[PDB]
C-alpha cells in the first residue's frame, strides 16, 4: 500500500554533501575510486573566501565534498556580504561536525518543486529548521532541515549548472572516468531509537513506509513515486555478536549517516572496474561469501540469471537476492574513511518496468539467512 | 666551508608525519599520486584506541599520515596505559593543527644515534621541549623539539619495523607501486622572520648555512654531511607581485612546512608516471616554462645533457639549473591540498660524486633569473 501522503511535491534525489578537513584529497580519492568525473567547484580560485567545494558526478550522482578554510580569509565578511557559494555553511558546524564524526554525510539533498514551501510546510509539521530558505542568483532556493544526528535534509528547487557561484572545470582538469554508476538508490542512517526517528521523519515529510518482504531493526521511508528511499536503523541490544549499529553509533559520536548505496547500469563492469583499483587508491571491499552460497543461487535466482552470469558473480562476489517483483545485484565497500561508519553499496535492479519502479527487489534481507546457512554448509 | 659543528650525531632523514582529518583517504590519494606502497599501520586494527596511522614508503623515502579517532574510544586510558603507538600524539593538539593550518607536515623526523642525548643537548641549547624522550618496547626512542610554527623537529633512534606497535600491512593490501622516488633531499619552512628562525635552530642543532652560488630570502641549515637540509623562507614586502611567502603565512595560519623535495632515481619516469595521474586522483604540477627556456638550455647545460635529453625535459616541464659542482634536474607540483599552502618538489642531481655529497647543484636559485628571462624571450 502507498497512500501518496507527500507533504509536498519531491522529485529526485540530487546530491549528498561530505564534510571534509580537506575535500581535494578526498574528492580526489573518491573519483578514482568510484569513476565519478570532476564536474564544478568553488572555491579561492572562484571567489569563495569561505570553503572549498568540489562536485564529483556520474551520470546522475552528485557527489559534492567541502571543507573550510581559515575564518581569517573572510573575517571582513557579514551573511550580507558572503563570498560562500553555499549560505548555510558555518565555519564552526563544520569544524564540529568532522571533529566529531570524521569524514561523513553531512547533507542529502533532494531536489522539490518549491523549497521554500517545503520548508514552510516541513517546520509546520515538526521539522527542526537548520538553514532557512535562501534565494541564489534569483534562480535555486536552498534549505535545510535536521534529519537525523548532525545530518540535514537538504532541499533544492530550481526556477529554470550546479549551484550559482560554481564553476565548471576545465576540460584539462576533468578526465571522463566512468565505471557505470548512475545514481543514488537509497541513503541510510543510523541511530539509537528507530520509532521516534520514523515519527519524526514520516511527520515532516508525509513519506510512507516502504515495507520489505539479528543486529538490527529498520524500516524504510519512501517518497510518493518510491523515488526517494530513506531507511533508518536501530541496533538490537543484548545478543552474542555485538551490533555494528551501536558500533556505529560508538565510533561515530551518534546517529548520522550509515551506507550510501549507489545504482549501477552494469554492476559487473562497475565491480570489474572498483575491484582493479582497490589496492592502488580505490576502496575496498568486504569478504566474498563461501561458495556453497553461489551454489545455492541457481536454486534461487537461476530462472534470472544465467550460470555464467552467476560464476561472474561469484568472481566478484556479488550478493544477490529477490523480492516477490524483482531481482537485486548488491555488493559493500569496507568504510570510506579511518572510522568503522560510513560504507557504500553498490547496487542494480533487475524488473518492475512499467522505467523501473523504485526499490524493485527490496534492500537484500533476504541475504542474512541465506549467509548464515551459507556458513554452516561451507563449514560442513 | 662546512665547521662540522653539529651537537649531536645525526644520521638521515626517517620519516615525514602529516597530521590529517581523514589519515585513510590522503595516504590513498598521496600512494596513487607519488607511486609509494602502503607498508606499515597503528589503527583500530592493530589495538591503537588513539590514532589512525598509515605508513608510505618508496625507497627509504617514509610518510606518515595520521588522524585523530573520537576522545571517546580511549577516554579510560591514561599515559601509563595508553594504547597509542606514537606517544607524543595528542588528540587536542591535532584537531588544534588541522582546523588551524589543514592538512600539512607536524613533524619533520631524522634518525639519530641516541634521541634522549638529542634532546637533552637540544633544550640545552635553546630548543623549546614539545614532548621528552620515550623508550618504546625497549628497542626505539623518540623526543620531539619545536622547529618553526607548529611543525617539530622529531629525533628517532634505534638499538638495533618502523615503530613498535606498528604492524606490516598485508601483502594483498599492498600493491609495488614505484615511479622512481627514493628519499628525502629537502624539508623547507616558511616563517615570518628568517634571522631569529636561523638563530633558533642552527642554536639547538649545531647546523651550519650551507650557502647558495625577488619574493623572499632564504638560507639553508645543514647536518655535518650535509645529507640533512632545512631551508628557511621569509617574506620580502613592498614589491609589485605580492610573496607568495606571504601568501602562505596568511593561508596557513602562520609559520610552517612550505615543500618537501623528493629525490628520484630517474626523474623522466617518475615524472612520466606522476603526470599520466595528474586528472585521475594524482597530483597537478605547475605550469610550464615558455618554449625559448628549453632554447636557452643548451647554452647552459648542452655539456651536461643530450638534445634529446633536454627536449625529454621539455616535455615533461623540467627545470634545469647548475651550480660550480653539479646540476639539479626539478620540477613543482600544485599545492597537495586545499590550501595553496604546501607543494611538493621532484629532483634529480647530477655531479659531485665521491656515493654523491649533498646539495649537489643547490636549490635552484639561478632558474629565478632565468624565467624571468624566459618570460621576456616569449613575449618577444
Ligand atoms: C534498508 N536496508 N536494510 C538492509 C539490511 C541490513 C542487514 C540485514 C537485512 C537487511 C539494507 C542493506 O543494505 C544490507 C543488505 C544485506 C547485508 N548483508 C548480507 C547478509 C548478511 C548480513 C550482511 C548488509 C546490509 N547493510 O546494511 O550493510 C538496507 O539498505
Ligand atoms: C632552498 N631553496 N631555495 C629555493 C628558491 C625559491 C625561489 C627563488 C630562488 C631559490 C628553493 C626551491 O625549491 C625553488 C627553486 C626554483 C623555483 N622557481 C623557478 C624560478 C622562478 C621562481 C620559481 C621555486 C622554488 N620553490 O621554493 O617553490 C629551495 O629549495
Ligand atoms: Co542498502
Ligand atoms: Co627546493
Amino acid at each position: 500500500k502507498n497512500p501518496k501522503s507527500d507533504k509536498f511535491k519531491v522529485k529526485r534525489f540530487h546530491h549528498i554533501e561530505f564534510w571534509c578537513g580537506d575535500a581535494t584529497n578526498v574528492a580526489r580519492r573518491f573519483s578514482w575510486g568510484l569513476g565519478m568525473r570532476f564536474s564544478a567547484k568553488s572555491d579561492l580560485s572562484t571567489g569563495n573566501m569561505v570553503h572549498a567545494s568540489y562536485l564529483l558526478t556520474s551520470g546522475d550522482l552528485r557527489f559534492l565534498f567541502t571543507a573550510p578554510y581559515s575564518p581569517s580569509l573572510s573575517a571582513g565578511e557579514i551573511k550580507p556580504t558572503t563570498t560562500a557559494s553555499i549560505p548555510s555553511f558555518d565555519h564552526g558546524s563544520c569544524r564540529s561536525f568532522f571533529s566529531s564524526h570524521g569524514l561523513g554525510v553531512r547533507a542529502v539533498a533532494i531536489e522539490v518543486e518549491d523549497a521554500e514551501s517545503a520548508f514552510s510546510i516541513s517546520v509546520a509539521n515538526g521539522a527542526i529548521p537548520s538553514s532557512p530558505p535562501i534565494v541564489l542568483n534569483e534562480a535555486v532556493t536552498i534549505a535545510e532541515v535536521k534529519l537525523y544526528g548532525d545530518v540535514v535534509l537538504r532541499y533544492v528547487s530550481y526556477k529554470a549548472e550546479f549551484l550559482p557561484g560554481f564553476e565548471r572545470v576545465e576540460d584539462a582538469s576533468s578526465f571522463p572516468l566512468d565505471y557505470g554508476i548512475r545514481r543514488l538508490d537509497h541513503a541510510v542512517g543510523n541511530v539509537p531509537e528507530l520509532g521516534p526517528a520514523l515519527t519524526y521523519v514520516a511527520g515532516f515529510t508525509g513519506f510512507h513506509q516502504f515495507a520489505e518482504f539479528s543486529g538490527l531493526n529498520s524500516a524504510v521511508l519512501a517518497s510518493n513515486d518510491e523515488m526517494v528511499l530513506l531507511p533508518i536503523n536501530e541496533p538490537v541490544h543484548g545478543t552474542k555478536r555485538k551490533s555494528q549499529i551501536q558500533t556505529y553509533l560508538e565510533h561515530n559520536e551518534g546517529a548520522g549517516l550509515q551506507h550510501l548505496a549507489l545504482m549501477s547500469e552494469d554492476i559487473f563492469r562497475t565491480l570489474r572496474e572498483m575491484r582493479k583499483r582497490s589496492s592502488i587508491g580505490g576502496f575496498d571491499f568486504m569478504p566474498s561469501p563461501p561458495p556453497t552460497y553461489y551454489q545455492n543461487l541457481k536454486k534461487r535466482v537461476g530462472d534470472v540469471l544465467s550460470d555464467d552470469q552467476i560464476k561472474e558473480c561469484e568472481e566478484l562476489g556479488i550478493l544477490v537476492d529477490r523480492d516477490d517483483q524483482g531481482t537485486l545485484l548488491q555488493i559493500f565497500t569496507k568504510p570510506l574513511g579511518d572510522r568503522p561508519t560510513i560504507f557504500i553499496e553498490i547496487i542494480q535492479r533487475v524488473g518492475c518496468m512499467m522505467y523501473q519502479s523504485g526499490g524493485c527487489g527490496g534492500f537484500g534481507k533476504g541475504n542474512f539467512s541465506e549467509l548464515f546457512k551459507s556458513i554452516e554448509e561451507y563449514e560442513k
